[PDB]
């Protein structure tokens, strides 16, 4: 807290769920075929439209419909595909008593394992559900596994406006490279795919951000920064670009720091979070009456 404008970076939830009636109708149809099972997990695909996020939003909407259950074969115009899954529980008591922290931690571990192989694959979402087919009442809860490893590492940042010139090229790069969440500068300031050997030298990382909150990036940022630390353990100071398709991109002069002296360097804890808040702002399932 000596440099002016130095702050610890804070975050916003990565997505907001919007499940339309066709999603619940399809969930219902499919559930009728698995009544003998205690639970099922089925892949989902959604299309993110980072160019047309409503002004009223705080983060990108995650639109679930009947089509989300379908195999996605081709990209929709101006939209980025995101894979997730739905875990449907046929016993309401199990839906309720499932330890949600453990469950999301398990999801996060898979994102982590994917991410340390390819940083662009550490993003996902999960829906847990119970569907009362008699009442046509549906309980659901969106989780977006966000992991901070080490749990005790924070990111100190201040604005780096001298980098603002890069925003346009980053927007265009993310448009073209629709399967990627991050890009970096190479040693000649060309925008390229993340490469752990290049970034260790060039130290400039840009992220496709899902938040629209001013100066506050998506919590998904935590995932990317955890992978970065694993990839480049000696990296302390670097430049971080938070890229949005609106006018809200921002660049940061960033510094990793630990708030725990007795923290394990060989076996750091991973903090996991990302359950969506419900209509009342509580960390609990949402309930929809479709009858």
């Amino acid at each position: 807290g000596s440099m002016s404008s130095e702050r610890v970076l804070s975050y916003a939830p990565a997505f907001k769920s919007f499940l339309d009636t066709s999603f619940f109708q399809e969930l219902s149809r499919l559930k009728l075929d698995v009544l003998k099972l205690d639970s099922t997990c089925q892949p989902l695909t959604v299309n993110l439209d980072l160019h047309n996020i409503p002004k009223s939003a705080d983060q990108v909407p995650l639109f679930l419909t009947n089509r989300s259950f379908e195999k996605h074969n081709n990209k929709r115009t101006n939209e980025v595909p995101l894979q997730g899954s739905i875990f449907n529980f046929n016993v309401l008591d199990e839906f309720k008593n499932l330890d949600k922290q453990l469950f999301l931690h398990q999801r996060a571990l898979e994102c982590w394992e994917d991410g340390i192989k390819d940083i662009n694959k550490c993003v996902s979402f999960v829906i847990i559900s119970f569907a009362d087919l008699k009442k046509y009442r549906f309980y659901y809860w969106l989780g977006v596994p966000c992991f901070q490893r080490p749990s005790s590492t924070v990111l100190h940042v201040r604005p780096e406006p001298s980098l603002k010139g890069l925003f346009s090229k980053c927007q265009k790069w993310f448009d073209v490279n629709y399967s990627k969440w991050v890009c970096i500068l190479d040693a000649d300031d060309e925008i390229v795919n993340y490469d752990k050997c290049i970034i260790r030298k060039t130290k400039v990382l840009a992220i496709r951000d899902t938040s629209t909150m001013e100066n506050v990036p998506s919590a998904l940022t935590k995932n990317f920064l955890s992978v970065l630390q694993y990839d480049v353990p000696d990296l302390i100071d670097f430049k971080l670009l938070i890229i949005r398709q609106n006018e809200g991109s921002f660049a940061l002069n960033a510094t990793f720091a630990s708030i725990d002296p007795q923290s394990s360097s060989s076996n750091p804890d991973m903090k996991v979070s990302g359950w969506e808040r419900n209509v009342q702002g509580k960390l609990a399932p949402r309930v929809v009456d479709l009858s």
